[PDB]
């Protein structure tokens, strides 16, 4: 409403899908970083049924400029469709910091 | 003001944080509850300094169901005054955020 | 947005590091609460090199209105010249947990 930066999160089912997922979004810089969390536990339903996956934790540090590509790229590599995958706005920070993402940024 | 949000909370363990997201799943109140493995949560009580270790929460959520999302986990809660904050969510996958919608009746 | 209240994601390069910012945090009064997690891998570029460095996780929360003392702080005791560091907007939550928040930062 609206921010320039933005923190998304996602999960993967697994670390190294996490890992391969990171990697390619730091290489093409559509994201000046990604941290991958430990394990986490997502209790949901399907449809009928109380579910339990185990899952990796992704925040994703970005423009908001950048978020339909980001969010085109980290779905084409997910193997769910509909993964876990949202937004949080950013709405201040250290100033370099805040600065180092806009300008890694491929704007 | 958002249609959905992003809920942070802690529990003092994992057997009383997961038994409080299957309350709020079967509920239909969170479409997801993420329970993370420990975490040092560092505060002051008596004017002095504390460490308890906790269970981290997070809850995805229509903001609509947020009150009873809210009650549910405090009077679980153990705590009197335990950790709960709201974030908004301003974007996502569509799907997931649909997916989040459906889920709720209301 | 203009929020009462923040939540400030940061990182250390290791435990004892989030530990001592913590703590005089804590101390200092300027966050009423400070949260470290287990490690997380941190993905990013420097050189053109695709870098991963294991880091320590940190939520603070707090007054939005002792933010620039708590900004201050972080950057100054964290050992990198420009430290993750950012703020997301709380726009809820238990009230009684906000007061305590509130009432922790003296006036």
């Amino acid at each position: 409403y609206k921010p320039e930066q933005l923190l998304i999160f996602t999960t993967c089912p697994d670390a190294d899908i996490a890992c391969r997922i990171a990697t390619a979004l730091v290489e093409a810089k559509l994201a000046a970083c990604v941290q991958i969390g430990q394990a986490v536990e997502s209790i949901y339903q399907w449809d009928n049924n109380i579910c339990q996956s185990h899952e990796v934790p992704m925040q994703i540090k970005c423009m908001t400029t950048d978020y339909p590509a980001i969010e085109q790229l980290v779905i084409t590599m997910h193997p769910y469709e509909v993964p876990e995958f949202i937004a949080t706005p950013i709405i201040g920070g250290f100033g370099p910091y805040l600065q180092w993402i806009k300008d890694n940024s491929p704007s």
